[PDB]
């Protein structure tokens, strides 16, 4: 239903083969249809070309992830194989060039905004990170200073034994992103193989009516898919045919944010498309999952 799937082709990076010019057209409100080399055909709700810049992409779904702070869940996942771009579609680049911030710093900056233009109207909101990476049924604080298991509250869930961290401006969350980077290089002495998993808890509150509002929003960079990650597909199936069971507990991923996927959360997924003539099956088999998403 309330399911967006866009789909994003990175630019050809210094290095990697030149790849033959119609191998990736975008034929002609956004753009909507790839086609790959009868030739196969794909549309989804948007398609972002290699030139797309990181505020373009950001801009296509902010007033879906602000419902965040009207009670709806909103979750996030960066989709295809490794090498496609899924990390810099949620984090962005390493280097602090506010160019290349993704979707994470956006996105609270857009809720910190929000907020302060609700704030004249009575709403009070508070903001809770946390950043857990998922290894093969493991479950790592990656932003530990300075063993985490996903527990119940009522019937929340959270990750014991992880950060929870209040945030309210830009810098506070850049300094927690390159924390997840530092743990991530200390832990060489594996992320294309892991989850990583970033919660925004918002919660929000009327000074002279009673009214009381919250909602997570997860962003979520998922394991590289190449050739855990089949149960996703599973979970998100099993909600569009309203099956009487849903398989949360199948895996790590799906039982802890099995609150933010079925009921009236928005789903929006990304899925990333390498533009290379080699990666032409992995690219295929992405694009049929998420083809497959969007009908869901
Ligand atoms: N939209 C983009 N524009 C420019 N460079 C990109 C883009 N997406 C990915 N890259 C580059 O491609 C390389 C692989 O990206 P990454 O996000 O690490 O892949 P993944 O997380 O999907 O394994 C990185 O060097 C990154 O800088
Ligand atoms: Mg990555």
């Amino acid at each position: 239903g309330n399911i967006r799937v866009f789909c994003r082709v990175r630019p050809v990076l210094p290095g990697e083969p030149t790849p033959p010019p119609g191998l990736l057209l975008f034929p002609s409100d956004p753009p909507t249809r790839l086609s790959l080399s009868p030739r196969h055909d794909f549309s989804f709700d948007r398609v972002f070309p290699p030139g797309s810049g990181q505020d373009e992409v950001f801009e296509e779904i902010a007033m879906l992830v602000q419902s965040a702070l009207d009670g709806y869940p909103v979750c996030i996942f960066a989709y295809g194989q490794t090498g496609s771009g899924k990390t810099f579609t949620m984090e962005g680049g390493p280097g602090g060039d506010p160019q290349l911030e993704g979707l994470i710093p956006r996105a609270l900056r857009h809720l910190f905004s929000v907020a302060q233009e609700l704030s004249g109207q009575g709403w009070t909101y508070s903001f809770v990170a946390s950043y857990v990476e998922i290894y093969n049924e493991t479950v790592r604080d990656l932003l530990a200073t300075g063993e985490c298991e996903i527990r119940r509250a009522s019937e929340e869930l959270t990750v014991t034994n992880a950060r929870y961290v209040p945030v309210s401006c830009e810098k506070e969350v850049d300094a927690l992103l390159h924390l997840a980077r530092q743990n991530r290089a200390v832990a060489r002495t594996r992320s294309s193989r892991s989850h990583s998993v970033f919660q925004l808890q918002i919660s929000g509150e009327h000074s002279s009516r009673g009214l009381q509002c919250g909602a997570p929003l997860s962003l979520v960079d998922l394991a590289g898919s190449e050739r855990s990650l089949s149960t996703l597909g599973l979970v998100i199936m099993a909600l569009s045919n309203k099956e009487s069971h849903v398989p949360y507990r199948n895996s790590k991923l799906t039982y802890l944010l099995q609150n933010s996927l079925g009921g009236s959360a928005k789903m929006l997924m990304f899925v990333n498309i390498s533009p290379l003539e080699e990666n032409v099956s992995e690219s295929l088999n992405s694009l049929r999952f998420a083809s497959k998403v969007n009908q869901c």
